Order: C-alpha cells, then sequence, then structure tokens
C-alpha cells in the first residue's frame, strides 16, 4: 500500500489544479487518471468547443466578404481539416500536463481508482492500493443519455462526447436539449452548414437565464437559420436506409398534439444534461453521501462527510464550469497545506460566457433572482437594444441586447446580461466591478470607448 | 442681434451634447456649425475610421480561412463598394443629428462664427449678429501639415482628411508620424494590401504609451508586413510621372546620415498632430487667452478666462477623445442649467483604444509614470504574453500581451495596458474596477471566464 500526502482522483481541471497548488505548497502528490490529463474541459469540452466556435465565426464573416468589398466568397467547408488540427492540438495540451505534473514531481497512476473497504480511506488501481491523509474526488461528469425503456432507439443518439470524434460534417441534425450545450453545438453545427433542428420541451432555450436573454438567444438561433422545434419530445428513433428517422410529438399549449416523422437524419444529439462520475467510485464502502442523482455533498469548504476526504468541480454539481473546479480545488489545497483555514471558494457572482452566435455575456441576478430577493420596488432595470456598427454596412444583422438589473436606493448592479458581438472578451472586466459592489453611479462615472459595444454599458440612461 | 440662453459654436461632439443637454434642462440653445453635424467623430474620424478598420479585419481573416478548413480565398479589394457605404452611413447620422436636434427645439445657424468687437460677448455669422449669456467654443481641431518652406513638396501629401475621400486603394502609400492615427491608417492601408512605410523619427511608435505597447505595437507592425522606417525624416517631395518621389534623411544613433528616395508613391499623409480650430474665431477681439499653438486655456470646470464664455473638447488640446468632448460638454450643462456648481470632468483613468492590428486597450498609468509618482519600490509590475487560441490552429500568428501596474502595499491597479485579439470589447470593464480604486485581490478574487483572453487579467501571478 503506497503513500502520498494528497491522493486526487482524477486528473481534469479541479483535480490538477489542486494537485499542483498542493505541490507547491510542499505536498507529496498523486493523480490518478482513468483516460487523458485535462479531462473535460481539454479532450471533449470548452478546448476543442472554442475551436468549433472560432471555424464557426469564419463561417458568418464568409458570408459577410462581399457587402465588405471583397469578392463573392463562396462555399465547400473541409471538416476533416480543422478535425485533425484540433486534435493535434488537444494532444499537445495532453503532452504539456503530463510534463507539467512530472516537473513537480507529482505521481501519474493511469486506471480507474475506486475506494476499497479498508478501515483507513484507501484506494485501489489496478488493483494495488494507494492511501493518503487527504484525498479529493475530482470525477467530474458525464453526458445522460435516455434509456431505451424510455425511447425506442435513444442509443442510436450521440452525445457532446460523440460530437468530438464526428469525422464529417452531418448533412441533418437534429440536436435534443435546451440548455447552453445544446445551443452552442446547434450553432456550430448549422453555421459550418448542417441543416439544424433545436428539439425543446417549451417556448425558449436558456430558460435559466434571464428572459431577456432566453427570448433574444430563440430570436437569434431562428434568425441564423437553426430550426427551433417548440414544446416537442422524441418518441423513437429508428434506423432507416438513408439514415435515421425521429418521431416527435409537439404539444402546443391550446393546440392538439400532433406526432411528426423527421426523416433522413445523419445526426441525433442528445443534450439533455450531464450525470457525475460516482458509480464506480463504490463510495459506499465508505458511506460518503450523495444526493438521489449521484453528486458528492460537500460544505463550504468542500468537505464530504467523511473527515480527509473532499469534493470540487462536477461532481459536486454546482456551477459546472473549469474556472469554478480551478479555483474551487486551489483554495482546498491552501486550506489543507497552508493551513489558511479560512480558505474557500464564494460561488457569488460567478460570470458565464455561453458561446453562441453572438456570444452571451451573464453575471449575478436575472431580474426575476433581484426581484424575489429584494422586492419589486427596490429593483430598477436599465437596457438597451442596438445593431452594432460592424453591420451599418452588411445586409446580414445581429443585435446586440444589453441589461443592468440594479437593486436598492444606491443602485448597486447586481447583475449583467448581453448578447451580442464581442460580448465573450467584454464580460470579465465588468464581473470584477460586480464583484466589488459597484454602482451605476460607479459605472457612469467611467468616461466611455468610442466606436466600440461596450460603451454602451457605462451610457444606459 | 438674436438671443438665447445657450449658444453653442461647433455641432461636433462636445458641442451637441451640451446643446442637447441644455435643452432638456430647459435651455433655449442654438448651435453654429460651418460643415456637417457630428464633426470630427461622424464625418473624418471615428465613425469612418471604424468601419474601415472592420473591413481591414476582415482582410486579416480572409488570410486565415484555408487554415480553417476552408476555400483557399482569393484576392481583389474593391475600394470603391465599401467606400460608397461608408458615405452614405456617415450622410444618414448626418440627417438624424440635424433631426434630434429639431425635434429638441434647438436652433441650427449654418455658417462661420466669429466674435465682434461687441461690448457683450456676441457672434456673427454671415453677419447677422448673435449673443448669449453662456456661450460654448466647441470648434475643435484640424489637421497639422508642414509648410512648403520647412519641407519643399509638402502639399502633395494628405492628411488623414484627405484619406476620406479617397476613391481608390493607393498601390503604395507612406504615412508620415507615429501616434495612434498614423499607426492605424499604416494598419487600415497595409492589410487592404496597399505597400505601406510608416515613417517615424525614432525607433519605436507610440512613445507616450507604456514601453511594453510600444515595443510589441512595434513589433506587430513589422510582422504584419507594414515597413518602419525608424529615424527618418522627409526632406522633401517631388511629382514624378509615376507618383510622387518622397526623399527622406536617414540617421541612426551611431551612424552616417544617410539620403533615400522613395519612389512610385501613390499616397504620402502626414499625420504629425493636429491643430486647434481657433485662428478664424476672432479670440483677441475679447482677450480669450490662448497657449502657442492656440488651444483655448480653461479651468477644472471649462471656464476661460472670460466671464460667460466656455471650451470643450479638442479646442482646449486635453486628451483628444469623443468621449471626453461629450461627458465634459454634459458635465457643463448641468452645471449651467441646473446650477449643479460642483459639476465638472474627472481627466483620471480615462481609458483608450487604438484600432491597431490587433488592438490596443490602455488605461491609467505606464509602468514609468507610476514609478515616478509612487517612487520605485511602491510599483509592481505583473505581464504576460501568450498566443490567442484562435490562433492555435492558424499559420498566421499575433500575440496577446497584457500588463497590471500596482502601486503600494495593498497592490492598487493603477495601469493596465493590453494589446491583442478582442482588447477592444476588452477593456470598459477594466477600466470600471480602475476607477474604483481595485486591487489586485479584486482581480484575483473575481472568477475567470474560460476560454477566453480576458481570463488572463485575473490569473496573473
Ligand atoms: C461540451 C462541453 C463544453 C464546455 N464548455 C465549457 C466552457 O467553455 N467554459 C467552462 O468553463 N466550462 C465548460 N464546460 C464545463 C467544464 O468542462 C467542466 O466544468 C470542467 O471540466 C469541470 O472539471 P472537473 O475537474 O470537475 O472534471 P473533469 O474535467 O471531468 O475531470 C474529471 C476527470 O476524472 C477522470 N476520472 C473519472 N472518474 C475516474 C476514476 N474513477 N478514476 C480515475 N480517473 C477518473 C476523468 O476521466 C476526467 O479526466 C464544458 C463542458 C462540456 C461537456
Ligand atoms: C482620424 C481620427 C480618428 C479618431 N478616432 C477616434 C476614436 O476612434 N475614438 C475617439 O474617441 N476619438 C477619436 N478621434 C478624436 C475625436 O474625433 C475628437 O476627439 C472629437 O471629435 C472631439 O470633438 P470636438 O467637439 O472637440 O470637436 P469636433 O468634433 O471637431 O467638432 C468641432 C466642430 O466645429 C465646427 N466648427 C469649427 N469652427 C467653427 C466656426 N468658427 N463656426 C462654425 N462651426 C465651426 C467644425 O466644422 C466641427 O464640426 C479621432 C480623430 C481623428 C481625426
Ligand atoms: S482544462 C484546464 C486545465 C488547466 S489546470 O487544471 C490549472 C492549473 C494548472
Ligand atoms: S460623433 C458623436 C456625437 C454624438 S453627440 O455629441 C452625444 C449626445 C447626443
Ligand atoms: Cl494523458
Ligand atoms: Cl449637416
Amino acid at each position: 500500500v503506497a503513500s502520498y500526502d494528497y491522493l486526487v482522483i482524477g486528473g481534469g481541471s479541479g483535480g490538477l489544479a489542486s494537485a499542483r497548488r498542493a505541490a507547491e505548497l510542499g505536498a507529496r502528490a498523486a493523480v490518478v487518471e482513468s483516460h487523458k490529463l485535462g479531462g473535460t474541459c481539454v479532450n471533449v469540452g470548452c478546448v476543442p468547443k472554442k475551436v468549433m466556435w472560432n471555424t464557426a465565426v469564419h463561417s458568418e464573416f464568409m458570408h459577410d466578404h462581399a457587402d465588405y468589398g471583397f469578392p463573392s466568397c463562396e462555399g465547400k467547408f473541409n471538416w476533416r481539416v480543422i478535425k485533425e488540427k484540433r486534435d493535434a492540438y488537444v494532444s499537445r495540451l495532453n503532452a504539456i500536463y503530463q510534463n507539467n505534473l512530472t516537473k513537480s514531481h507529482i505521481e501519474i497512476i493511469r486506471g480507474h481508482a475506486a475506494f476499497t473497504s479498508d478501515p483507513k480511506p484507501t484506494i485501489e488501481v489496478s488493483g494495488k492500493k494507494y492511501t493518503a491523509p487527504h484525498i479529493l474526488i475530482a470525477t467530474g461528469g458525464m453526458p445522460s443519455t435516455p434509456h431505451e425503456s424510455q425511447i425506442p432507439g435513444a442509443s442510436l443518439g450521440i452525445t457532446s462526447d460523440g460530437f468530438f470524434q464526428l469525422e464529417e460534417l452531418p448533412g441533418r441534425s437534429v440536436i435534443v436539449g435546451a440548455g447552453y450545450i445544446a445551443v452552442e453545438m446547434a450553432g456550430i453545427l448549422s453555421a459550418l452548414g448542417s441543416k439544424t433542428s433545436l428539439m425543446i420541451r417549451h417556448d425558449k432555450v436558456l430558460r435559466s437565464f434571464d428572459s431577456m436573454i432566453s427570448t433574444n438567444c430563440t430570436e437569434e438561433l431562428e434568425n441564423a437559420g437553426v430550426e427551433v422545434l417548440k414544446f416537442s419530445q422524441v418518441k423513437e428513433v429508428k434506423k432507416t436506409l438513408s439514415g435515421l428517422e425521429v418521431s416527435m410529438v409537439t404539444a402546443v399549449p391550446g393546440r392538439l398534439p400532433v406526432m411528426t416523422m423527421i426523416p433522413d437524419v445523419d445526426c441525433l444529439l442528445w443534450a439533455i444534461g450531464r450525470v457525475p462520475n460516482t458509480k464506480d467510485l463504490s463510495l459506499n464502502k465508505l458511506g460518503i453521501q450523495t444526493d438521489d442523482k449521484g453528486h458528492i455533498i460537500v460544505d463550504e469548504f468542500q468537505n464530504t462527510n467523511v473527515k480527509g476526504i473532499y469534493a470540487v468541480g462536477d461532481v459536486c454539481g454546482k456551477a459546472l464550469l473549469t474556472p469554478v473546479a480551478i479555483a474551487a480545488g486551489r483554495k482546498l489545497a491552501h486550506r489543507l497545506f497552508e493551513y489558511k483555514e479560512d480558505s474557500k471558494l464564494d460561488y457569488n457572482n460567478i460570470p458565464t460566457v455561453v458561446f453562441s452566435h453572438p456570444p452571451i455575456g451573464t453575471v449575478g441576478l436575472t431580474e426575476d433572482e433581484a426581484i424575489h430577493k429584494y422586492g419589486i420596488e427596490n429593483v430598477k432595470t436599465y437596457s438597451t437594444s442596438f445593431t452594432p456598427m460592424y453591420h451599418a454596412v452588411t445586409k446580414r444583422k445581429t443585435k446586440c441586447v444589453m441589461k443592468m438589473v440594479c437593486a436598492n436606493k444606491e443602485e448597486k448592479v447586481v447583475g449583467i446580461h448581453m448578447q451580442g458581438l464581442g460580448c465573450d472578451e467584454m464580460l470579465q472586466g465588468f464581473a470584477v466591478a460586480v464583484k466589488m459592489g459597484a454602482t451605476k453611479a460607479d459605472f457612469d462615472n467611467t468616461v466611455a470607448i468610442h466606436p466600440t459595444s461596450s460603451e454602451e454599458l457605462v451610457t444606459l440612461r
């Protein structure tokens, strides 16, 4: 049984972040990884996603070309070529991580950890046993897919994981789901020239976001030529000669339910949520607490109910983002090995960008959440809608919408929400301000930068 | 002699801003304008500039096309087409302004104001006389050009003004000057396919900027294929059969001065500074104070030395930016007609974007200014340099460089400086933070947005 100061299960965002910091602070650390280093962000997530989003915006700028005085240009996307480059960049990052771990003398253990029934907390991998005083569970999540028992043929669909093994551009795609992953996939696929539908259970996408964003994003998807199938659900999927055929019910409000069939579908993509990676960890051997969906229960310090065992990141099911996983992993390593006992992540005012077309930036409270929290009379919103000057000379149009949610007499800025060109690089600075408790006065007394989109957030009236 | 509450000379950025606010506050206002409404920003400045910069970045993305899996595409820019669209958009804005002034019952007086020798402060235009209790001078500036007595042939060159009358793409351009206007013009012209040189008196451009930016921008101009002619000065310009021919001295440090000739030059562009528009105002009739270059002298409230006469914007020669002109004009209208006696513009931490390739964002103090102000031991800088993920799959590379200048034990952020993709929409939020007195801790405890360029400013070590 080999011994460390710090055993980390999972070499993704949270695990690597925490292993590294602990090594810096002088711990003897090991990372267990069953697949590739870098986890979801590197391999099947934020990094390959961004490369494909960059590609997709190349597609949109191809369209605007002739408008900008350039040769009317032309057509055909080669998926193979960018797929190869994207793979090679991911592999590059895998090696960068293995090499940085090794330079820091963090041991890599290759394989699938489970906990044993030993009384000391102890894992085993290809069954050698391993233990530390401090074990971090950082095993992330995976996509959920329907069971065949609910929807016959469900396993003919792929997930976002399979999206990154796609070797050619699907001629015709149906994406199921209404969250940020579904929206992003639909936008990439349609931009590059797949005939895309997005199938959602209600009338709008991103329904947990501020209703301005929810509404505007549903519109901009339609405008970009994504077919949004509202109030619709897959009932089953069949293999045919010419691809998949998808049965849906559409059940619009105050009309009769109608069953239709989508033929000729090359890619059916389930984006209906993620489940945590805990089923195979033998958690019940130690009585580690989960909820009904198998998230690990932690306190504000990332403690499980079992002393000396911790969890960060997707596996806990709160704020499912790479930088959250990282910051929580780093804070925890400061607590354990620098004995900074008040080291913890604040989960408030965490900013998000959704990489739609155009991208969404959001931080803080929706106008709804603010009203519930402050009461209707203590909430003031300011908002705006304009066409970026980029589009002054193009036929194609997108909007920029911005919204500031303000609280109380001093008008503390408790929420910013936007979708527009450039809003992906816009948000970080404003989220700094919002974490400081900036009030609208603070915004109004910053001099504007002209001409930009961003200057509108400091000139709202 | 016709009478108003508020007479404004100049219908550009500052003038229109101040006229409008005063009307809102219930004054009877008139604007005198000799050319077109909207002034320099609308007509020969920030708006046409931005449209051409947008065009230029279309050129750069054409290059990256084949890298992103798209048909190798191809060539030929049609200047005529975007020039027409750009003109029509400017004219559109002219009409928008005339119409908003009229809706607000602000009188437009068309023609050239000068002051008279009347004892009451009084102007005349096509000589009708006009007066108010309150006169705003907002006449802006114009480009300077060399005299024929210093450089024979100087009047064969154009200025930035003439740049916007260009009907075709100059085959071969020589830009003279080293400030932001020169850099921007060189970058637009080269991107669109002019063989461009930029002629500068020393070794780097933007020498008033933080030395990281100065250095990196000089490099990125070279990399984008702008020929930077260092330590060089025009001695004269001649018309030939095949265009202009430009004589320069190059006088590099510790080498012999060498005279060379640049033949075949279609466009010589002077960008060596701006002079204020005061020569024709008959200021001396009222004893209004200027400096040796004819800027109008004001206090922190925009008062001249003559009671009831004010000046905002470029004509005062401080912070030559549209949003500064606007904010000062608006603050002043609040002082005069809302009797808010402490209404004034803070000229500190005014942010600037320079629209090079890639763009520059800067706010606050250079590492130099900070050292002079805080002493060397109380200044800490953090900086970084990376290649944006955009470029992970392209042959072409640009850098992103970022720099945070920090002061004192708490490490107040007193300076941010960057050049990179997206840095034009990045800056506004961070400048809000900087105006609040944000410290590096405030930055470090904002959660990052991944994957973006902007997240690097909150993860510096
Ligand atoms: C399609 C998609 C796009 C996304 N886009 C973004 C984005 O743009 N921005 C953003 O911030 N977030 C994004 N995310 C979320 C981000 O990927 C995750 O929030 C982040 O990776 C969470 O890190 P983690 O440490 O929890 O888990 P992970 O990164 O999943 O890592 C867990 C690791 O544990 C390994 N592992 C699992 N169980 C075991 C075991 N028993 N033994 C050994 N090894 C094991 C796994 O193989 C894996 O490498 C995206 C997610 C997806 C799926
Ligand atoms: C090439 C270029 C690009 C620029 N790019 C940017 C940028 O991207 N961002 C930015 O913020 N700043 C930019 N600027 C600066 C910005 O254009 C000016 O700072 C801004 O217009 C200042 O406004 P103003 O009110 O002082 O003067 P102006 O806008 O010049 O307006 C003065 C007005 O007075 C009129 N006038 C003059 N004298 C008289 C008279 N005697 N009687 C009647 N009418 C008269 C003029 O015709 C004019 O319309 C740029 C400037 C240039 C030249
Ligand atoms: S997917 C990104 C991972 C980078 S590490 O988790 C941060 C510390 C090295
Ligand atoms: S060039 C931009 C001018 C807009 S106005 O000066 C601001 C108030 C209407
Ligand atoms: Cl690996
Ligand atoms: Cl006009």
